[PDB]
């Protein structure tokens, strides 16, 4: 969004804590200072964290923000990030989400880096992170996860950092890395899996860690970690081989 003439911080941004950013980033005297758009467009990275911040409501003004660390907040709503474009690290971690609106992420292009980890998301929509074609690093460790959708990840080509600790996974669709061959760590520690599929890991050529820890497999298939050529870490403990 735009404003047309110079508006109160307090009145963009509601929320006093987000207000109080905003303030300290561009240097105003009091969150009731009004600010203009040229003053918003300034704006390319916001550092927040652990401020208590219960909505970013406001947001939507700051065409030109590429990052965003907002980890340790009170967010449940991010509806407000939809259309900043430019991002491209957004840190989320540590909040109250506990779902995200099926297209979210849909114009976020330039995202490289995506952290949802601590929060208490239980599902991932269908195609979430289809357009997601710049992300490297997703972490979505400690959650309340039991599923993944088949193809939730299939357009994540340059996937390198794949966290899915954490969370109650009790199975694996099998393609569900089939796509990520320059993903280089995949942690799949403290789940519940029982088993895992034949071939999930056969196209992870270029996986160096694999972290399947803390899980309660009790056996492995064959042959199931044979193309990982450039495997370095491979942690199995805590399981029921
Ligand atoms: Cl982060």
């Amino acid at each position: 969004h735009t404003i047309t003439v110079s508006t109160p911080i307090k009145q963009i941004f509601p929320d006093d804590a987000f207000a109080e950013t905003i303030k300290a980033n561009l240097k105003k005297k009091s969150v009731t200072d009004a600010v203009t758009q040229n003053e918003l467009n300034s704006i390319d990275q916001i550092i927040a964290n652990n401020s208590d911040i219960k909505s970013v409501q406001g947001i939507q003004y700051l065409p030109n923000v590429r990052y965003l660390a907002l980890g340790g907040n009170k967010l449940h709503d991010i509806s407000a990030l939809k259309e900043l474009t430019n991002l491209g690290w957004l840190n989320l971690s540590n909040n109250q989400l506990e779902t995200l609106p099926q297209g979210v992420f849909e114009k976020l292009t330039n995202l490289t880096t995506l952290n949802l980890s601590n929060n208490q998301l239980t599902s991932l929509p269908q195609g979430v992170f289809e357009r997601l074609a710049s992300l490297t690093t997703l972490n979505l460790s400690n959650n309340q996860l039991t599923s993944l959708p088949q193809g939730v990840f299939e357009r994540l080509t340059n996937l390198t950092t794949l966290n899915l600790s954490n969370n109650q996974l009790t199975s694996l669709p099998q393609g569900v890395f089939e796509r990520l061959t320059n993903l280089t760590t995949l942690n799949l520690s403290n789940n519940q899996l029982t088993s895992l599929p034949q071939g999930v890991f056969e196209r992870l050529t270029s996986l160096t860690t694999l972290n399947l820890s803390n899980n309660q497999l009790t056996s492995l298939p064959q042959g199931v970690f044979e193309r990982l050529t450039n495997l370095k870490t491979l942690n199995l403990s805590n399981n029921q081989l």
